């Protein structure tokens, strides 16, 4: 199998947009309730990292914290393409202890994410 | 290998565990360093856990107004022998959809806690 064929396509994934502050955005974050999100540029092809839930916890002690540029808390997003194969993916999840990919088209347009729980379930 | 759950947890002596009695303001320090998705609340002492606290379940304090009782956003913890077999622990991560789970001694104490993230590494390949 390939990270094509298990993946959140690019419709269904759940993004923060990197001009949103926390008042705008932590609401439909807390609904989501997902720990990592792909943060957005200009559109869902635009994805400049990886925003982990845990990673905005220092925001609750700061005096204006609803106001931070999310840009500076970003993590660098791990890309792959399209057609990799999914038991090199999870050794490479293994190795890098990470959790999420996300998901390059043959163009470098985004086809979506994938998740280490998900590769679990197809191989 | 016969892999069980002592080979691969984090003892209980190396948990970042949230005391229950303790605010926001008081534990924030501690679980910001520590950076984990997941702490054990504990309530008289390191065996008595009484829960789970999810990291992501704080977020609502960015806006309100909070900071000054940690046990209403206590979610159940999922226990586990030490003695269990590996192969018989990721299936029940995978059938519940949890990542932690927390391991009990012979005598009910509390021996450490494991992850599915801990499993994998230890029966994942390295890279070829
Ligand atoms: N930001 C996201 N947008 C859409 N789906 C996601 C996102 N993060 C995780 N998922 C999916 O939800 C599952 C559980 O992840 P989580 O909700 O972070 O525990 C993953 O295995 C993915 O299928
Ligand atoms: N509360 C905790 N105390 C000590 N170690 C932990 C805790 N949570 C997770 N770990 C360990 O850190 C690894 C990564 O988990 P996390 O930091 O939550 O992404 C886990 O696989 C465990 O080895």
């Amino acid at each position: 199998l390939q990270v094509r064929d298990i993946m959140v396509p690019r419709s269904q994934m759940i993004s923060i947009k990197a001009t949103q502050t926390p008042r705008e955005f932590l609401p439909a974050v807390i609904d989501a309730a997902h720990s990592r999100y792909p943060v957005i540029g200009e559109s869902h092809d635009d994805v400049l990292g990886v925003l982990l839930a845990k990673d905005l916890l220092p925001l609750i002690l700061k005096a204006d914290g609803d106001s931070d540029d999310v840009k500076k808390l970003l993590r660098p997003a791990t890309f792959v393409p399209e057609s990799k194969r999914l038991n090199v993916l999870l050794r490479e999840f293994r190795a890098n202890h990470n959790h999420m990919a996300i998901v390059i088209d043959e163009y470098g347009g985004v086809a979506g994410l994938v998740t280490i729980e998900d590769v679990l379930e197809q191989i």
